[PDB]
Formats: structure tokens, C-alpha cells, sequence
């Protein structure tokens, strides 16, 4: 049934979100290298984490864009936003975010009539995940939901990324007389704890090929301007 197929998902979505999270080294935590210019040279790993995220995103777009008609394409909808309720249940709070995140970009939201189909169960579901995921505040409800949290789980990462960047850029290595500034080192690191506990930790999820083999699939996806102008053929202003 839907309840298990959106399980499945989750599941495997939950074990690929979480071991490309897990093998950043936490050496990369230092310097915001990933700010960089040198960023794939230097942050190969954190850059791989965002690419994931990016791929996930655009995987989900453009299967409810390619959807035949209204129905399927509605109930494509439904099946990834109970994805994303189940993901929140396992403390995969990345899927969460690259699941409604992509949902909302412009070229979906636009879909009116399609939308119109989607269960009100749905929509209010939708809106609980986005608001537990939402950027005010400096993700203010993810962090919170975070705080207490045992893991395992998957956080998203670029919270953490910005929290390290407002370090650096506040806090001076060296200290006036030239000293390491130590004061700073253990800033740093009091952020860089709380990510590798989450990363220790793994999921007692047994692979499913089939499933990773369908998720990893690249072949239909559509880029960002394919997207929109799939969605004007489908729905005309």
C-alpha cells in the first residue's frame, strides 16, 4: 500500500542521507573551507553532502513534474510529504527539508489544479513539516528539535555550516599578541561535538537494492529552467 511504499523510501532515503553525513571528515569542520574558493579541493565531502541534497531535491521535483495527469500527479505529492512525515519520525530532518523544500519550489507550487486534488490531510501535513524545518530564526524549530534529540539522526547540515561561519568570521584566530586564540578553538569545537555524536551513530535499516537502485536514478531528471517550463506545458498562465 502507499503507507509501505512511503516507508520504504524513507528508510533507504534515511540510510544514503546519513552515510554521505557520516563520512565528512571533521577536519573539514575547520576554517569554513567550503566558503571558499578551493571548496571541492578542500571540503570534497561537505561539498558531496550538499550535492546529495541537491540531487535528492531535483530527483523528487521532477518525478511529480513528469507525472501523466492531475491524479497521479497529486497523489505523487502525497506519497513524498508522507515520505517526509515518516523521515521526520526517524529524526531525518535533512529529508524533511529536501523533500518540502523541493515540493515548494515555484514550478510545483504553481501547479493550482493539481493542488486542488491533493488531500486537505496532506496540505496541513505539509505545512507542520515546513514550519518544523523553516530558516527563521536560524532554523530556530529544527534546532530546538534537535536539542533534544538522541540519535540516530540526520541533521541538516548547512545549519551548522552557517553557525561555524558566524564563529569565523566573528572570532579571530590569533589572539592580539599573535597566540593561538584558544577561546575560539573550543567554540569550534563545542559545535563540531554535537555533529560527529550525530554521525557515530547509524541506522539498524537493512539496505533494499531495488529501492537505492530507484532512488539513485538520474535518468529523467529535468534542471531547474526544464522544470518551470514543464510546469507552464502543464498549467498555462
Amino acid at each position: 500500500g502507499p503507507l509501505g511504499s512511503a516507508l520504504e523510501i524513507a528508510e533507504q532515503l534515511t540510510l544514503l542521507d546519513h552515510l554521505v553525513f557520516k563520512s565528512i571528515p571533521y577536519e573539514e569542520f575547520f576554517g569554513q573551507g567550503w566558503m571558499k574558493a578551493e571548496k571541492y579541493e578542500r571540503t570534497p565531502y561537505i561539498m558531496k553532502t550538499t550535492k546529495h541534497f541537491n540531487h535528492v531535491s531535483n530527483f523528487i521535483a521532477s518525478e511529480i513534474i513528469r507525472n501523466e495527469d492531475i491524479s497521479a500527479r497529486a497523489s505523487a505529492i502525497e506519497k513524498w510529504v508522507a515520505v517526509a512525515d515518516i523521515c521526520r519520525c526517524l529524526h531525518n530532518y535533512n529529508a524533511v527539508l529536501e523533500i518540502t523544500s523541493s515540493i515548494n519550489r515555484s514550478a510545483i507550487f504553481r501547479l493550482k489544479k493539481t493542488w486542488l486534488k491533493v488531500s486537505k490531510q496532506t496540505k496541513s501535513l505539509l505545512d507542520k513539516l515546513q514550519k518544523l524545518v523553516s530558516s527563521d530564526g536560524r532554523f530556530k524549530n529544527l534546532r530546538e528539535s534537535l536539542r533534544n534529540c538522541d540519535p540516530p539522526c540526520v541533521p541538516y547540515l548547512g545549519m551548522y555550516l552557517t553557525d561555524l561561519v558566524f564563529i569565523e568570521e566573528g572570532t579571530p584566530n590569533y589572539t592580539e599578541d599573535g597566540l593561538v586564540n584558544f577561546s575560539k578553538m573550543r567554540m569550534i569545537s563545542h559545535i563540531i561535538r554535537e555533529i560527529r555524536q550525530f554521525q557515530q551513530t547509524t541506522y539498524k535499516i537493512d539496505p533494499q537494492p531495488k529501492v537505492i537502485q530507484y532512488l539513485l536514478d538520474e535518468s529523467f531528471m529535468l534542471d531547474e529552467e526544464s522544470l518551470y517550463e514543464s510546469s507552464l506545458l502543464i498549467e498555462p498562465k
